[PDB]
């Protein structure tokens, strides 16, 4: 088998993708922030505190002939955001761009954070990363991805994000019209939960390439590209009046500037990113100060490759017996 589902940007910056998903019988569509750093398939639900819900779609588990209690399993999570949830859980049927998985981990969430019941575009997470992070107890339970491999054509999703556009999330299939040149593989580590991996450097716009290892996850549920201090320091001094800043967050620029590109390695193939992909606009409303696309991973723990690098790419994830990941430009 294998699914086909398009992701949307929910705004106008991109900051986060959603798809639809279908819950249940009949099925309740719900528009989910599909994740490969978490993995947690959770939902606003008819359980969710009333005062929390604010325009979300829900899942109502009683409308589903399908649904099922998992009796005694519940779950909380908490995100590299802050952000955090949680609640009890149910089975039921679960289709992504009509793929469909019975018996699916459903969590249903009581409580949400603020962040979450402030973005009403968002009706919950489908988490891609690997099964050992899922936080349901007593019993853990497995990724959409994880439940649907063995039916798949073969066993990979794909992560097509556009710029300022739609894009697909692609499963059980690689779509060969929807790259140019070859995919370059290189090795994951699952030892964190993560599909983790080393990029091989870095270029500044026009600049040479600085041949250093990286290591950092592939998280499609991260806006941004957090690197280390140094390699966002070299990217932020090509820009004239670029400037990080303890009161904003980050690195901000003049909204007047031309950003440079930014390439990163993956082995001996290279992913550029446009400068515009790194342009996150102002600050607040009306300010000619912006919010840079590359930030520093200090203090994260983690390098992030999210969606400002991710974006620039065609990304295989590849759930063989050992994972790898595939990058080519498109």
């Amino acid at each position: 088998s294998t699914g086909s589902a398009t992701t949307t940007p929910i705004d106008s910056l991109d900051d986060a993708y959603i798809t639809p998903v279908q819950i249940g019988t009949p099925a309740q569509t719900l528009n989910l922030d599909f994740d490969t750093g978490s993995s947690d398939l959770w939902v606003f639900s008819s359980e969710t505190t009333a005062s929390e819900v604010d325009g979300q779609t829900i899942y109502t588990p009683s409308k589903s002939t399908t649904a099922k209690l998992l009796s005694g399993a519940t779950w909380s999570i908490s995100y590299g955001d802050g952000s955090s949830s949680s609640g009890d859980v149910y089975t039921d049927t679960v289709s992504v761009g009509g793929l469909t998985v019975t018996g699916q981990a459903v969590e249903s969430a009581k409580k949400v954070s603020s962040s979450f019941t402030e973005d009403s575009t968002i009706d919950g997470l489908l988490g891609l990363a690997f099964s050992t992070l899922n936080t349901v107890s007593p019993t853990q339970q497995k990724t959409f991805f994880d439940n649907a491999k063995a039916s798949l054509d073969s066993p990979v999703f794909t992560a097509d994000l556009g710029y300022h556009a739609p894009g697909t999330y692609n499963f059980g299939f690689i779509d060969t019209t929807a790259y140019t040149g070859s995919i370059t593989y290189t090795a994951v580590s699952t030892k964190q939960g993560f599909w983790e991996w080393t990029s091989t450097g870095y270029a500044v716009g026009s600049g040479t390439f600085k041949s250093t290892s990286i290591d950092g996850i592939a998280d499609t549920g991260t806006t941004l590209l957090y690197l280390p201090a140094t390699v966002v320091s070299a990217y932020w001094a090509q820009v004239s009046g670029a400037k990080s800043s303890s009161s904003v967050g980050g690195y901000v620029f003049p909204c007047s500037a031309t950003l440079p590109s930014f390439t990163f390695g993956v082995g001996s193939a290279r992913i550029v990113i446009p400068g515009d992909y790194i342009d996150f606009g102002p600050i607040s409303t009306g300010s000619s100060s912006c919010f840079g696309g590359i930030q520093s991973s200090a203090g994260i723990g983690i390098n992030i490759f999210g969606d400002v690098a991710l974006k620039a790419a065609f990304v295989v994830f590849n759930g063989a017996t050992t994972p790898t990941l595939g990058f080519a430009s498109k």
